[PDB]
């Protein structure tokens, strides 16, 4: 596909030749194949490969994925990526340098929103998240990510002024909900809602779940979670409730605001039980050996836990989205998205009687 | 042993309680045990433990090693440490944060210089280095580390002016060798000395080799290489030749200049053959099957390779040491050490007839 500018082709050639082994070490300028996967100012993706006629010398890859940043956290994320790679929970790490990195190229596609509700898919997503939740990572285990982040973003939101008329409007409506009071109502609800602290993805939407090419008939091993840039030790209820929220949001819409929201698409109780029934035995591990009574009590408690934490997904991503409306160049209806999440927050409160 | 200053105890307590699981999460400041392993302005080491009376809740460690920095590379080094950890080639990585890290505590001691020449030890060092040399790492494979670094350091050396009499004296004697011309003579010699590029430790001295406690009966599994701060893709000959040079230097001397040098302690040909005879079958892996004459040709040429690259160990650490004499406050005769390495450089040249 249509090439990057010559500037980056050169740098991409150098990075591949120097960081990759076998036939890559002796590739010349004229033999280098690169095409753009995703452009933009930040987090660009290119596919890079050897000529179809060059043979590999050993077990080096024929095709790799280059990721470039654009514009502390960067050390943590790299270490995280490298660990996942070592454990076979993520794409392999082939090179790491200031401007970005070289990763394994996984033939696949992203899931669509409508696929999240398919029983086989939903069950596997549950299995993988549980596995994720169960591993050790060399990061801070005090759960300050969630309210630390909402407070930070809220503070910034109170400070924003917009220059354009309609954004000033939309902002005025959102501020009229009294966000600082509403945040303390949330804290109180969640502080009396026990949830184990675990290693969370925190952004487990369909764009971050790959359907692996050639495994489409596997029932339980056709997927992989990617993109852990928001990962942290956090309440388990947030990770699961955030995922459920994402059943309602489709970002493949091609016209402004470049998403659709549908409250009726939140998972039914039946559907939520199917997800947590798959999660628990994969997360607790002698869960199956409990009495039907005990299991049912745990499930019922977990349903309260996750639907309450779901409120924090709306509230966090609502605030985040307001800030993005000021500072991002990406074409997306950030303010309308914010209003959508806040509508769902208040609908969900009403559902719960909270 | 030794107690650190109060701010450190406090910060150390917090890092342990927040990053470590099980009984660490619920420890009070008055139950925290910490003693100093090594002080100074940079790279301090503390042992941290639970009370002898507290029980563990699960598989968390009772004792850990904290390392603090003090004064790109930092990303690479962390990713490197985390990979080694995942592969069981280094201590486990328990937490990582801007000020330093938490590592597994390996009961052990460092080897002494005189132990490097013990047959069992020398053979095992060879086996481990070869294993090291054979692994894949997500770092630059173009071998620019060695002369890139010497050039950098040389340039700084030509710029240094000292105020203290005896350092000015030592500096003038070292500059009188014409170091820029001598560097180009080294480049020419090494450009015509073939050596495979491999993942090198670059600092494989006795301070960086642990004798593992309880395995002192084991003939081949009682050691571990540590401290890969200087690691990079580099010529194999450097790694081995740098190791052989370190047979000549004892850093346990307790009076100024705080090392001793003994040229007669460099390994004999017999001793070098013992080392490479252990290395080769561990690095090539179908080496034993070759005809006695092919093996003998490979060994003889490897002896040439490593003794020529040994010159680059002297020259690099010589220059590095001159620069440390300006900018480090560590009590060490950096200038005398520089002169010792350069004496050995010229004695070695003479040995070779180069
Ligand atoms: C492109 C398209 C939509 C958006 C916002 N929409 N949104 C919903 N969830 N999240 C978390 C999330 C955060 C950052 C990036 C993706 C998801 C963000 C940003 C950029
Ligand atoms: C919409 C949004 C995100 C995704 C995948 N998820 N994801 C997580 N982080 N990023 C970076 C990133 C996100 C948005 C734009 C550039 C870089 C992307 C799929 C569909
Ligand atoms: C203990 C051991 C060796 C030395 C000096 N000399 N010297 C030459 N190479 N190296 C490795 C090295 C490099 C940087 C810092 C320490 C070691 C050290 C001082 C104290």
């Amino acid at each position: 596909d249509e090439q990057p500018e010559p500037r980056t082709r050169r740098r991409a050639y150098l990075w591949c030749k120097e960081f990759l082994p076998g036939a890559w070490r002796g590739l010349r300028e004229d033999e280098f194949h690169i095409s753009v996967i995703r452009g933009g100012l930040s987090n660009m993706l290119f596919q890079c490969s050897l000529p179809d006629t060059t043979a590999t010398l050993g077990d080096e890859p024929r095709k790799v994925l280059l990721r470039l940043y654009g514009a502390e956290a960067m050390v943590l994320e790299s270490v995280m990526f490298a660990i996942l790679a070592e454990r076979s929970l993520g794409p392999k790490l082939y090179g790491i340098f200031p401007q970005g990195r070289l990763e394994q190229f996984i033939p696949s596609r992203r899931l669509d929103t409508e696929e999240l509700s398919l029983p086989d898919i939903s069950a596997e997503i549950a299995e993988k998240m549980a596995t994720f939740h169960g591993m050790k990572m060399p990061f801070n285990k005090e759960p300050k990510w969630l309210f630390g982040t909402m407070e930070k973003y809220l503070k910034e939101v109170l400070r924003i002024k917009f220059t354009e008329e309609s954004r000033i409007k939309k902002l005025h409506k959102l501020l009229s909900y009294n966000l600082p009071l509403e945040l303390e109502n949330l804290r109180s609800l969640l502080e009396s809602t026990p949830s184990p602290v675990v290693f969370c993805h925190n952004d487990c939407q369909e764009g971050n779940i790959l359907l692996l090419e050639g495994r489409e008939n596997s029932e339980k091993q056709k997927l992989m979670l990617i993109d852990f840039e928001y990962s942290s030790y956090n309440y388990r209820g947030f990770d699961i409730g955030n995922h459920f929220c994402e059943w309602m949001y489709d970002y493949s819409y091609e016209k402004y605001p470049f998403f659709r929201a549908n409250i009726r698409k939140y998972p039914t109780k039946k559907q939520q039980l199917h997800f947590i029934s798959s999660y628990l035995p994969a997360f607790q591990n002698d869960f199956e050996n409990l009495s039907t009574e005990e299991k049912s009590i745990i499930k019922e408690e977990m349903l309260l836990e996750v639907n309450r934490f779901a409120l924090a997904s709306h509230f966090l991503w609502g605030l985040w989205s307001i800030v993005q409306a000021k500072i991002s160049s990406i074409e997306f209806g950030y303010m309308d998205y914010a209003q959508a999440r806040f509508d769902a927050y208040f609908h969900q409160k009403r559902k719960l009687g909270v």
